[PDB]
């Protein structure tokens, strides 16, 4: 009989449980896992996005927990009047509940839903808060979300940060249930770049395993990095960073001598594997703007695809209110970051090529080179 | 200052409105609008599953809004003990409510977060529900996603069914705020093939345009459509459907001498546009099945990519309880269907190589073609 004793309210965390693919995406190949660990390091990251914090430390323990400290301003312990328990469990325990609805707490973000850390919680058979604030260490205990106890005082500190430490649920995760270094590390290294002078550190505790990343030079190294084990083709980077109608653009690009592209995108330091309308605008405004240079200089036909051939770039947008179509946030789905990334970089790639004649001709002959590949290869498969 | 007033909870469906890329993906291409009325369609499409749907009537009306009329079951009007307002409203008011989250009502669905109406309701102007059940026409109204009256008897009837209309909300959806007759003609074409013997209307009362989609021959039949204005290069479409450890696996495919590779894959009806385990599954067996039969015939280097060329398959898969990674559903996250697909595809698909000598002589000849075109075209790239 379908009535209403067939319909079913989930309540708290249940219902992260219940569907954890929409919250945490693949629970059996490991990237679910990791995300977890993702999760609780991008809101560290929204406290050093905010100016406040500026050393980060994540911990792979022995017995496969992973905790993150960091020296930020610390979750806020007191109580909340509506829901009458601390602000940290609110937090911990009620989806779409946090700081980042308005502009208020912090500026720019890469948390918007309000769900990232309490999905950790729901997923996790054991979670360890410690909160230092006000002269104070707060401490609470969670297990699969429930709070063993309200948050309590502990003692005193002259310090302000958030440890979060968890040990995921295997009645969730499957097949890969172990931490992976490399995973951690890649994303770490990334993030130390994307955010100049704050201190990451990584440490396996299984194998004595560190490392420390506190890159120099910001989205220009991190473009020398990627194209270290290549051949740069050309000697000048092509960087900028503008803000911009409420929109920061910061973008840096170089070709190698290689055929493969990678574009690596970035909202807020959230990484977008899927692209979005940030990939979509610097894609048109690269198109166009190396079409009116070759136009221009008399060198013009060379398609989006053949700009695309040896390209590593990356370009790292800050906006006040993105749209992701999922928590994991693998695309962006904001119209207007296509129009500011589009307008930023035909203004400041053209202005590129007219200061850096040498690297311009170079391209050029690189995209000229990468067309003259295709068009042999289309002809030799319409031959066979 | 950060700190306990600086948490806020979204209640009710503030969420949604908030943070709409999470609940309906792009609100400015068209995409999400669409994907309104394809939530509601899909609720109708598990009354169609569950047995009880027979007919559904899509409608885009003169103001710009959508109606779905279904004659399945009738979404239950009683009172909601535990909500204490009827089962109704809790469906369209709360998010994780439904009769989805066991197998009692609805054995198969492509339903499965209890989200779907309810971002529909949250991000409408207005909404018209109108359910019939029990011998009885209830009727409520909404606006932003607040019943006016609560669920009323408006009169008698000796049918069953749900009536949802909506009228979009302009403070959510820009740019594309109209209906595109093509864009709901495609998905309900598409959910014929899937769903014999469901008749599926489609009525554009600004223009008096109709289809009616009642196709004969499922899946198979589908993937001649998709072929019709190519040239299929063998007679004998390969199909089958099976259930085996609690997951349907239905295929249909066949070759073309066109270069593309066209693979629909679908979960409870429902498609997947980014893929997934399902996908993964296709291809490993498809890779591994061709390989061995090449082998063992003395064919005998291609990869699953020349397979791929001029392929046009359908994937159809029935899961209990399947994982997405996200509400808009593009992407299946499921391992466990990877394997169910993989194996029933290795060995059907063996089988009918066996069977259909003719056919499979055609298909590796165009296995071999593809592979000589490839390595053609590297040898071209490389010269240039
Ligand atoms: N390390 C931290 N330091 C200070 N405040 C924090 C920290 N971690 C979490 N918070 C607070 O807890 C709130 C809820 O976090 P969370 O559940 O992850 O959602 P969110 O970051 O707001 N958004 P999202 O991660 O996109 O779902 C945040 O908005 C902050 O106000
Ligand atoms: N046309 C319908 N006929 C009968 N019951 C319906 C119909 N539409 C909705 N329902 C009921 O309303 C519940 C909630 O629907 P909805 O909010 O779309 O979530 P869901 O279908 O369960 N899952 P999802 O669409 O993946 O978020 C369903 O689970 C059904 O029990
Ligand atoms: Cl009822
Ligand atoms: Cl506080
Ligand atoms: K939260
Ligand atoms: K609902
Ligand atoms: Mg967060
Ligand atoms: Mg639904
Ligand atoms: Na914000
Ligand atoms: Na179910």
């Amino acid at each position: 009989s379908y009535d209403s004793s067939s319909i079913k309210v989930l309540k708290g965390l249940d219902a992260v449980r219940k569907r954890p693919g929409m919250y945490i995406g693949d629970t059996d190949d490991g990237t679910g896992l990791h995300h977890m660990v993702f999760e609780v390091v991008d809101n560290a990251i929204d406290e050093a996005l905010a100016g406040h914090c500026k050393e980060i430390i994540v911990t792979i323990h022995a017995d496969n927990s992973v905790s993150v400290q960091d020296d930020g301003r610390g979750i806020p312990t007191g109580i909340h009047p509506e829901e009458g328990v601390s602000a940290a469990e609110v937090i911990m325990t009620v989806l779409h509940a946090g700081g980042k609805f308005d502009d208020n707490s912090y500026k720019v973000s890469g948390g918007l839903h309000g769900v990232g850390v309490s999905v950790v919680n729901a997923l996790s058979q054991k979670l360890e808060l410690v909160i230092q604030r006000e002269g104070k260490i707060h401490r609470q205990i969670y297990e699969h979300g429930v709070p063993q106890a309200p948050l309590a005082v502990t003692g005193e500190t002259e310090k302000t940060g958030t440890m979060v430490r968890f040990w995921p649920s295997l009645e969730t995760f499957t097949n890969v249930t172990e931490f992976e270094y490399e995973i951690l590390a890649k994303r770490l290294r990334e993030l130390s770049f994307l955010n100049s002078g704050v201190s990451i550190r990584l440490r396996d505790k299984r194998d004595g395993k560190e490392d420390h990343f506190h890159y120099e030079g910001g989205i220009k190294a991190f473009v020398e990095y990627l194209n270290k084990n290549k051949t740069p083709i050309h000697p000048n980077i092509f960087y900028f960073s503008t803000e911009k109608d409420g929109i920061g653009v910061e973008v840096a690009l170089q070709w190698n001598d290689g055929f493969q592209e990678n574009i690596y995108c970035f909202t807020n330091n959230i990484p977008q594997r899927d692209g979005g309308t940030h990939l979509a605008g610097f894609r048109a405004a690269m198109t166009r703007t190396l079409n009116a240079y070759m136009d221009k200089e008399g060198y013009s036909s060379a398609t989006g695809d053949d700009a695309r051939e040896g390209l590593i770039a990356v370009v790292s947008v800050k906006v006040p209110d993105p749209k992701f179509s999922s928590q994991t946030k693998d695309k962006l789905v904001s119209s207007e970051v296509k129009s500011a990334v589009e307008q930023q970089m035909n203004e400041l790639l053209a202005e590129y090529l007219l200061e850096n004649p040498t690297d311009a001709k170079i391209v050029v002959g690189k995209i000229i080179d990468a067309a003259r590949a295709r068009e042999a290869a289309r002809r030799a498969r319409e031959m066979t």
